[PDB]
């Protein structure tokens, strides 16, 4: 259904079951399917389609020339009704796609808030993106891909599919990620390379100074040990018991698949 | 003309002399050509232009924002009535580019069947696909670029133009391509350099024991002999006598240009 | 206002205060805000948009899926009233990207004239961009850059913040641009390099025997005496003296900040 106080614009193209939030915005030449469900307050600025069993949240900004819940690009998908789950307030920019999940990959494509998603960025099928992230200009995600909270994908950036970024991390921009990157860390290159610590956001974002020199010590025990993983893990685990944000390094090596990067 | 069977949104535009097949799908907002030629079944899902004296196949599927016989980047065309010729069954995904050829080059960019052009792949004047390839997103193509059956091209690639690209191979992505790339190699990095046999394809493709290695054999010859080409040809030439998917190797040679890649 | 001999597609979208020159071209499926300033014999393909303060000269070729004038992606940014300002006899192929200026930048972002803006090329807030320029398919600019007459880049080139690009320079393309660029020089690789003087450009253009080579004495001056600039600078000083072409290099020192490339 669709609310009394949604906008929609003559030209656009509504389908009969498509549910429309209050004071919604949708602009002209756009396109919103018989699946959809948009939020509160969010806006469609004009040409902008809207497809499959797509729910959005409030208070979304959504540029011209973007596609979401589009099929994908997976060769084995036939039309399996599978979905994709934006959260509120993320800024998407033109000619952005978000393609719908595969029933095989677990058949949800997710999208958090308060993410910025640059010009021509891509987020394949299945993946799952954190909030307060920031995916550059090209910037582009392989199929079953994880973006956690904070992180930062300079643009042109290429994530390969399965591979895990860490929260507050932050990748170069030329890169190629092929590798799980662990939280707190900046990658960089054509195959990421650890640099050491993104000491500059963990500033901005209000960590205290012994959590900061705590992870610190962490990424040494990681990288500069010589240790192999499964001898520091434990160094690591207790450590967290006096320093919580630590405790972020366990849970990923919990869903590490690809291995790290080196 | 255009077909009682087809398929045609009020707000698309067709132009009087374009000709549309019989259950074909003209979707919103697309603008299709006086010299347009589309084929059965052929679908444009919406925001989609057609134009330039272009024919296209058969049960295609191309979406939203893509751009279709459209002028070139060159600056010596001048409006010269060039072509584009698109085969049949191709997947033609958002934001697609195809330009159409040049007189000089030849005037027509043309791209053959069961085809895969991911997200703002790129098709420059007179190019030429075969069959059954992918063009992964944001790769692109430079002009009088020649890519064959099989062929993969890894996203965010660029292949210069001249080039010749053999017949299941593989390009990494985040990948730059300078010289012909021989058939059933995998090429790689910024300035391509072969990898190898695809076997893996070979494999799947029902490519025999025996013609796999026959194939090796060849890849090392070239590669590894340490012999300069023109004292190889031969050797190979002689070998395909008994193994057919080596005069594949011949024939490519026999269109070599840019020479090959090291 | 509006041109009786401006054509106008029933289908667009012009908002009122927009004024539209004379004989000037407005496609289909376009929008224009109510502060543009389309000049006359400029043509918007279809699909496109137009908004923001925006100035945009005459005989301009605007190609589908452009977006002009446009909000820009800084996160400081908040809707304040920039401006951009396009001049004459451009080519701005699809998927083109024009972002308004910063109040903080300085609220302008500029174009010149007679430039070729390839697919999906991208201009970020504040640049300033000169005359006869090529930007190529995928070339992204960041915030504040300059480029300057004559330039020239590669696809899938990225040049950085506050960077400086030198008139008649060619940049690679598949490159990363961190820190000034000086005059004539051609540049290459993720983090480019200076790879000497570009000869064939100046060749083209016109330039004497004599200032081409008064050019490549100050790059090895600069490149190759081993000297710091700062002892350097007085020696070409000196030589502009009687080669103009050579004065280029000081008012361009004059500018640079990000320093230059190595």
């Amino acid at each position: 259904m669709i609310d009394k106080s949604a906008f929609v614009h003559p030209t656009a193209i509504v389908e009969e079951g498509a549910s429309i939030g209050a004071n919604a915005h949708i602009g002209p030449f756009c396109i919103v399917g018989p699946h959809v469900e948009i939020g509160e307050g969010t806006v469609l600025k004009s040409h902008v389609v809207v497809n499959g069993h797509t729910k959005i949240g409030r208070d979304n900004e959504i540029y011209q020339f973007a596609s979401i819940g589009e099929v994908n690009q997976d060769l084995k998908y036939a039309g399996e009704p599978t979905r994709v789950e934006i959260g509120d307030r993320n800024r998407i920019r033109e000619s952005v796609t978000i393609h719908r999940g595969t029933v095989q990959g677990g058949g949800l494509t997710k999208v958090g808030s308060d993410n910025l998603l640059m010009i021509n960025a891509h987020i394949a099928h299945d993946c799952t993106v954190g909030n307060r992230c920031i995916l550059a200009n090209n910037a582009t995600l392989a199929g079953h891909v994880s973006v956690d909270d904070f992180a930062i994908i300079g643009g042109m950036t290429a994530v390969h599919q399965f591979c895990i970024i860490g929260a507050h991390v932050m990748v170069g921009g030329c890169s190629g990620v092929a590798q799980d990157v662990p939280p707190y860390v900046i990658a960089q290159g054509n195959h990421a390379t650890p640099f050491g610590v993104n000491i500059e956001g963990l500033k901005r974002r209000g960590f205290s100074r012994e959590a900061i020199t705590a992870i610190r010590n962490a990424y040494k025990l990681i990288y500069r040990s010589g240790k192999t993983l499964d001898e520091v893990k434990p160094e690591i685990a207790e450590l967290a018991e006096t320093y919580p944000e630590v405790k972020a390094f366990t849970d990923f090596f919990a869903r590490s698949t690809r291995g790290l990067i080196r």
